[PDB]
């Protein structure tokens, strides 16, 4: 079997991508953020405290007829930026995209933070990291991926976003006609329970490619590309009137720049993100400062792929016994 789900971006800037997710019988069709990076598949539901919903689509468990009570289940998450959310879990049908896996852990939210509140678009996220990293105790649940990938003609799904634009999430077969020349696989360490890979190198604009090693993970649910603070001075050094800003949070630039590309290795390979996608735009409505799409990494302690770099390729989340990274032009 395969599922195929169009993905958009939830506002002007890509600051998530959200895919539409059926859960239940008959079927409650929520957006979620497919997040790589995380492995719980929870949503705004009826248990949700009233106060912390704001215009989201909510699961109401009662009104399935395949819903099941995980009993004593519950499930905590805390995410790099400091957002957070609980609850209780259900078991209940879910279909990606014409992907249908019966009993998956539907983690229903009684409790999110602020974050979750205010974006009025993302329903929930579906995780797609390994299921060694899932919250739910004290019986510890599998991904959707995971549950799918016996039934998955290939044990993979690719993520294809687009840059201002709807892309897709494929499972269980790589759509040839998506990227152009031919995919690069790199190894990964399941060791922390991510996409976790090395990338060869990079080069900032037309620049010589600086041949080195870093280490960091493939996340959908990260908006930028965070790196280490030698590469991310190397890059924002070319833009004139750049600087770091402990104010803003991070690097920020003059928005009448034109922003130079940057090129990541994938082995002998090489992705090339045009400068747009690097601009995030003013820091505030109508200021002159823009907000950096390539951000320092020093204070979170892992290397982030985030969306600004997934979205310039074709991306293979390759969940076969050994598992692997691809990556392609497009
Ligand atoms: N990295 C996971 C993640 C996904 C979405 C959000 C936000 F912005 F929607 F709250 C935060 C964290």
């Amino acid at each position: 079997s395969t599922g195929s789900a169009t993905t958009t971006p939830i506002d002007s800037l890509d600051d998530a991508y959200i895919t539409p997710v059926q859960i239940g019988t008959p079927a409650q069709t929520l957006n979620l953020d497919f997040d790589t990076g995380s492995s719980d598949l929870w949503v705004f539901s009826s248990e949700t405290t009233a106060s912390e919903v704001d215009g989201q689509t909510i699961y109401t468990p009662s009104k399935s007829t395949t819903a099941k009570l995980l009993s004593g289940a519950t499930w905590s998450i805390s995410y790099g930026d400091g957002s957070s959310s609980s609850g209780d879990v259900y078991t209940d049908t879910v279909s990606v995209g014409g992907l249908t896996v019966t009993g998956q852990a539907v983690e229903s939210a009684k409790k999110v933070s602020s974050s979750f509140t205010e974006d009025s678009t993302i329903d929930g996220l579906l995780g797609l990291a390994f299921s060694t990293l899932n919250t739910v105790s004290p019986t510890q649940q599998k991904t959707f991926f995971d549950n799918a990938k016996a039934s998955l003609d290939s044990p993979v799904f690719t993520a294809d976003l687009g840059y201002h634009a709807p892309g897709t999430y494929n499972f269980g077969f790589i759509d040839t006609t998506a990227y152009t020349g031919s995919i690069t696989y790199t190894a990964v360490s399941t060791k922390q329970g991510f996409w976790e890979w090395t990338s060869t190198g990079y080069a900032v604009g037309s620049g010589t490619f600086k041949s080195t090693s870093i280490d960091g993970i493939a996340d959908t649910g990260t908006t930028l590309l965070y790196l280490p603070a030698t590469v991310v001075s190397a890059y924002w050094a070319q833009v004139s009137g750049a600087k770091s800003s402990s104010s803003v949070g991070g690097y920020v630039f003059p928005c009448s720049a034109t922003l130079p590309s940057f090129t990541f290795g994938v082995g002998s390979a090489r992705i090339v993100i045009p400068g747009d996608y690097i601009d995030f735009g003013p820091i505030s409505t109508g200021s002159s400062s823009c907000f950096g799409g390539i951000q320092s990494s020093a204070g979170i302690g892992i290397n982030i792929f985030g969306d600004v770099a997934l979205k310039a390729a074709f991306v293979v989340f390759n969940g076969a016994t050994t598992p692997t990274l691809g990556f392609a032009s497009k």
